[PDB]
C-alpha cells in the first residue's frame, strides 16, 4: 500500500506550472523532458520590444505585481500580472487533467486585457517556447495549410519514454490580428500566427530569450538584404514576425501579434489517456479547481477572530496561494568545494583568513545531477531551495496537503551526501547557476543551517499520533498509519546521519578550556563565520562574540540539536529503535543541563551565546534578541521554568524587544541595534516571530504560572504580526522579507513567500 499511495503520489504531482522563476511556463517532474515558457511585449517602435518583452521574474518600476490568486499543485490555479510598462493585465489559469499513464493532461488559459492607460491600439507581441530535451523523443509542428502562417490552431505532436505520445497545441484564441498592406506581405503574409521549429544542443534549451532573439535578428538581417529599408519600412510589428517554418527539432516558438485585448489557450493531451483536450475541458476544470480551492480553504485555513472578516481571507488566500504557488522542479549539477581543506576545520584562533586561503584555492567542481521539488522564498530575486527556508514554508504547506509537504521533504533529504550534509541553498543547474554569480554559487560541506524540516515532521508526527482522489492522497500518509510509518521508517535514517553530522562537524570545545558542566560532549560551534557574518545559523549579521574563536559556542544551534533529539525520540520510539532513544534521550538530557551551565546568565535574565576571554576562560557574550530566546522558541523549557518566566519579561518589554509591529531581531538597549547592514540586527521578521507566538500559545494553553501572560502576549503579538502584514500586502500588493519596528513597513525583498506567508497560519490557531 505505501509502493501503491507513493504511485499515485508521483502521478498526481508529474506535471505543473514547475517554473516559479519565469512568470508563466510547465514542466514535469523529469530533469529532460518537455518545457514551456510565456513570453509577451509591447512594440510601438523597431528597437523597444528588446526591452519590453517579460520572461523571467523581476520586480521594479515597471511591473505593478503578480502572483497566485488561487494556487494547488495537483488541481492547477490562476496568476495574474499586473504589467505597467507594457499597460496589460494578464490572467494564467492552468488545470490538470488525469488520465492515461504518464502523469495525466493540462491546459492553460493566457488573457490580456489592456488597462486604462494602454493605446486602445497597443500591438503586443506573444510568444510560447517550447523545449524537449532527451535522446530518443521526437516533437514536430504540424504545417499549416495556409502559405505564410496559421489562420486556426497551432498543433504539435510529439513523443518520448517519459511522456509517451502526446500533442499540444496553441489555439488560435480571440482578438484582433493586425494585417499589413505593405509589399512585404506578398513574401511574409499579411500577418498571422507562425511558428519556427528549430534544433539546438539540449544543455542551452532554457535560454529561450536568446534563442528567439537570434531568430528575430535572423529575420531582420533578411529584411536588410532584400531590400526593406527606410524609404519604405514594413511596420514594427511585421518586421518582429518570424518566417514561418514549422517542421520537426527540440525548440518550437510559437508567436502571435494581437491589436487590443486578446486569449488563447495552451492544450496538453497525453496520447495514453481518453480523449484529447479541449478548450471546454479547460473552462470547466478551471471553474471546478476553484470550488475546491475555496472548500479547502474554509476548512483548513479558517481564520480566528478578529481575522474572520473576508478582507483577511481574501489577504489569507493570497499569502496562502503565493506561498505554494512558489513550487519548482530543479534539475542539474551543482558547484562544491570537495577539498574538505584543513582550513576549514576552523580549530585556530584567525580562522576565517585561512578559509579565505582555502577557497581561494578554487578547487570547487560541478557535481550532479541532482533534483530537487521544492518551494522558494522569492520568485524575481532568488527561486531556489533554501534549507531552513523551507522548514517553515512546509507548515502552512503540511496543512493543506501532509502528502505534498512529505514529498517536498523526502525530495530534499535525497540530496543529503554520504557524511551526511546537505547544501543549503540549491543551486541546480545553468538555468539556476544564471541568477547566480559566480563568486556565491559554491558550496561547503562545512556549512549547516537550521534543521527547521524537523518541525514539519513533529508536526506531521503528532497528526499521525492522533471525498475526491485528490482529496484522499493528500491525507493518505495519514489516514494509512501503516503508510506514514514505512515513510518514517526510510527516513529515520537520513535524519540520525544529520544528527550525527552536526555533532561531527559543528562541535563546540569544552574539554580544552576552564568549562565545567553537566556534559562534557554537549556544545556546539556554528562553522563558516566571519568577522561580521554567520549565514550558516540563518541570522545573518546577528551580533556574535567579537572576534569569532574556535573556542564560541552558540545557544541557536544547540537548541536546533535540542529539536532533532526531540524528533529523533518520537520517530525512533514509533520504530521501536530502543538504543536509539536509550542514546537519545542521554542527548537530551545533556543539553537541557548544558543550556543552563553554559548558556545561562542570571545577570542578564536571558540565554546567551559564549566564547573564550583573552585569558581563556568562558565569557557570556549577551546580546538581548531573538538568539537569547532560542531555548523557549524551539520548545526546549518547561512551562514553570522561571527562566521561561524571564525571557517572557524581556518578549514583552517594550524597551527592549516589543514593538508595535512584532518583536524586534535585536534589542533598541543592544548596542549594536541599527548598525551595519541592520539586517538582523532591529526589523521584525515573521519566521521568528511565529516561532514565538507558537511556544507563546503552547503555555497559553496548559497549567502554570505563566498561563495568563503568555495569553496576552499570544493575543497581542499574534495581532501585531498578522495586522503589520495585512496592513502592508494592502497596501503594497506584497509580502515583505521583514518590517520595520518603527514605522510597520515591509522593507527589503517584495515577493518574500516566502516564510512571510506563516501569516496565513498564525491567523489559523489552534495550535
Ligand atoms: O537575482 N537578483 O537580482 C538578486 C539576488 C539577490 N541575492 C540572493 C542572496 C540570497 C538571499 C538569502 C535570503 N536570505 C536571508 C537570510 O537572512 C535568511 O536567513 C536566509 O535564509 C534567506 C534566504 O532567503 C538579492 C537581490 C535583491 C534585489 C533587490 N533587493 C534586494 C535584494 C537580487
Amino acid at each position: 500500500l505505501h509502493s501503491e499511495i507513493g504511485r499515485l503520489n508521483n502521478q498526481s504531482l508529474l506535471w505543473g506550472p514547475y517554473r516559479p522563476n519565469i512568470y508563466f511556463g510547465t514542466r514535469p517532474r523529469i530533469g529532460k523532458s518537455l518545457m514551456t515558457g510565456l513570453m509577451w511585449g509591447k512594440i510601438e517602435s523597431y528597437t523597444d520590444f528588446q526591452h519590453t518583452v517579460r520572461y523571467t521574474c523581476e520586480q521594479n518600476e515597471g511591473m505593478k505585481g503578480y502572483g497566485w490568486d488561487e494556487y494547488d499543485p495537483r488541481r492547477g490555479g490562476i496568476q495574474s500580472i499586473h504589467d505597467i510598462q507594457n499597460g496589460l493585465d494578464i490572467t494564467t489559469s492552468f488545470v490538470k487533467i488525469p488520465g492515461g499513464a504518464h502523469g495525466g493532461s493540462w491546459a492553460a488559459r493566457i488573457k490580456g486585457t489592456l488597462n486604462d492607460d494602454a493605446p486602445k491600439d497597443q500591438k503586443t507581441i506573444v510568444v510560447f517556447y517550447v523545449s524537449q530535451e532527451g535522446e530518443n523523443s521526437e516533437l514536430e509542428a504540424v504545417p499549416s495549410e495556409n502559405e505564410f502562417g496559421y489562420e486556426g490552431d497551432v498543433i504539435l505532436k510529439g513523443r518520448s519514454e517519459a511522456l509517451g505520445n502526446y500533442k499540444l497545441v496553441v489555439t488560435k484564441g480571440k482578438g484582433v490580428i493586425p494585417q499589413s498592406d505593405h509589399d512585404l506581405s506578398r513574401l511574409r503574409g499579411p500577418g498571422q500566427t507562425v511558428v519556427q521549429s528549430l534544433t539546438y544542443p539540449d544543455e542551452v534549451l532554457w535560454q529561450a530569450k536568446p534563442i528567439l532573439f537570434q531568430q528575430l535578428k535572423a529575420g531582420i538581417d533578411w529584411l536588410v538584404e532584400n531590400k526593406y529599408d527606410v524609404a519604405d519600412p514594413p511596420p514594427p510589428w511585421q518586421v518582429y514576425l518570424l518566417a514561418n517554418k514549422p517542421g520537426s527539432g527540440n525548440v518550437h516558438i510559437v508567436q502571435k501579434v494581437f491589436e487590443g485585448d486578446f486569449e488563447f489557450d495552451i492544450l496538453f493531451s497525453s496520447e495514453s489517456a481518453g480523449k484529447e483536450v479541449t478548450s471546454k475541458d479547460l473552462e470547466r476544470e478551471v471553474k471546478q479547481a476553484t470550488e475546491v480551492f475555496g472548500e479547502r480553504f474554509a476548512r483548513v485555513f479558517d481564520l480566528k477572530a478578529p481575522f474572520q472578516g473576508d478582507n483577511y481571507k481574501k489577504f489569507g488566500k493570497s499569502m496562502f496561494s503565493n506561498l505554494i504557488g512558489g513550487i519548482g522542479y530543479f534539475y542539474g549539477h551543482s558547484l562544491v568545494d570537495r577539498s574538505y581543506a584543513p582550513e576549514y576545520d576552523e580549530e585556530n584562533e584567525g580562522f576565517w583568513e585561512d578559509a579565505a586561503e582555502a577557497r581561494a584555492r578554487h578547487q570547487e567542481a560541478l557535481e550532479g545531477p541532482y533534483e530537487l521539488f521544492t518551494s522558494i522564498p522569492s520568485r524575481p530575486f532568488f527561486p531556489r531551495g533554501f534549507l531552513w527556508d523551507e522548514g517553515f514554508h512546509l507548515l502552512p504547506i503540511a496543512d493543506w496537503d501532509i502528502d505534498l509537504a512529505l514529498e517536498i521533504i523526502k525530495s530534499w533529504y535525497n540530496l543529503m551526501d554520504e557524511d551526511g550534509w546537505i547544501a543549503r541553498e540549491q543551486i541546480l543547474g545553468a538555468e539556476a547557476r544564471s541568477k547566480v554569480p559566480k563568486e556565491f554559487q559554491t558550496q561547503y560541506p562545512h556549512y549547516a543551517n537550521p534543521p527547521t524540516l524537523f518541525l514539519v515532521l513533529d508536526n506531521f508526527v503528532e497528526r499521525l499520533r492522533k471525498l475526491s482522489l485528490d482529496e484522499t492522497l493528500s491525507t493518505a500518509s495519514v489516514d494509512n498509519p501503516e503508510v506514514g510509518l514505512e515513510y518514517l521508517r526510510r527516513l529515520y535514517p537520513l535524519l540520525r546521519r544529520q544528527f550525527d553530522w552536526f555533532r561531527k562537524t559543528q562541535a563546540g570545545d569544552i574539554k580544552s578550556y576552564d568549562r565545567e558542566a553537566y556534559s562534557t560532549k554537549e556544545a556546539y560551534r556554528w562553522r563558516g563565520r566571519t568577522v561580521s557574518h554567520c549565514l550558516t545559523s540563518g541570522l545573518d549579521d546577528y551580533p556574535r562574540p567579537q572576534p569569532p574563536h574556535p573556542g564560541e559556542l552558540h545557544v541557536d544551534l544547540m537548541s536546533w540539536v535540542g529539536v532533532m533529539v526531540k524528533s529523533l525520540i518520537s520517530i525512533g520510539s514509533l520504530l521501536g529503535a530502543t538504543e536509539d532513544v536509550e542514546f537519545y534521550t542521554k542527548v537530551l538530557d545533556a543539553i537541557e543541563h548544558n543550556l543552563d551551565d553554559l548558556h545561562w546568565s542570571e545577570k542578564e535574565g536571558c540565554y546567551c551565546d559564549a566564547t573564550i576571554d583573552e585569558f581563556e576562560e568562558h565569557k557570556l557574550v549577551c546580546h538581548k534578541g531573538y538568539i537569547s530566546l532560542f531555548p523557549f522558541l524551539t520548545g526546549l523549557l518547561k512551562p514553570d521554568s522561571p527562566k521561561l518566566g524571564k525571557l517572557l519579561a524581556l518578549i514583552g518589554d517594550e524597551s527592549e524587544l516589543w514593538s508595535p509591529y512584532g518583536l524586534r531581531s535585536l534589542s533598541k538597549k543592544d548596542e549594536f541595534y541599527g548598525t551595519a547592514e541592520n539586517y538582523w540586527r532591529s526589523p521584525v521578521w515573521i519566521n521568528i516571530n511565529y516561532l514565538a507566538i507558537v511556544q507563546l500559545y503552547n503555555i497559553a494553553t496548559q497549567d502554570g504560572p505563566y498561563k495568563e501572560t503568555a495569553r496576552d502576549l499570544y493575543t497581542r503579538l499574534r495581532k501585531n504580526i498578522v495586522e503589520t502584514v495585512y496592513r502592508n500586502w494592502e497596501e503594497t500588493g506584497f509580502a515583505w522579507e521583514q518590517y520595520n519596528p518603527e514605522t510597520g513597513k515591509g522593507q527589503r525583498t517584495q515577493h518574500f513567500t516566502g516564510w512571510t506567508s506563516l501569516v496565513v497560519k498564525i491567523m489559523s490557531g489552534h495550535h
